[PDB]
């Protein structure tokens, strides 16, 4: 109550925190890539949209935002 | 492929296909006209010619074919 209800769970806490590891850190910086690379294709297909209509693409200071 | 291989592709059928306006269609009844405007002076021409060997021309029943 004092020993076997502490000391046995002394040894399973360690035990079960020690084996139980799940995985890395960093692996959503791998996905902010294709995040962007996913943009890339998105950008300049959506722009070529814009390029066909007005059949020219927008200013720098007119930015994405006129898209 | 699915949108620049098509949508582009839309316009470029529509503005070839609008601003391509060949011709008339009933020229051909102007033909007609000079097709047998030119067998006038065949015919009576040709005719004049029976109308010499036999001094006369043909009849009614008789028809062109006699020529």
């Amino acid at each position: 109550f004092t020993l076997l209800e502490i000391m046995v769970v002394i040894v399973i806490l360690g035990v079960l925190a020690s084996l139980v590891v799940p995985n890395l850190m960093g692996n959503k910086e791998k996905a902010d890539r294709q995040k962007v690379v996913s943009d890339l294709v998105a950008l300049e297909g959506a722009l070529d949209m814009y390029k066909l209509d007005n059949s020219r693409y927008p200013t720098t200071e007119q930015g994405l935002q006129a898209l």
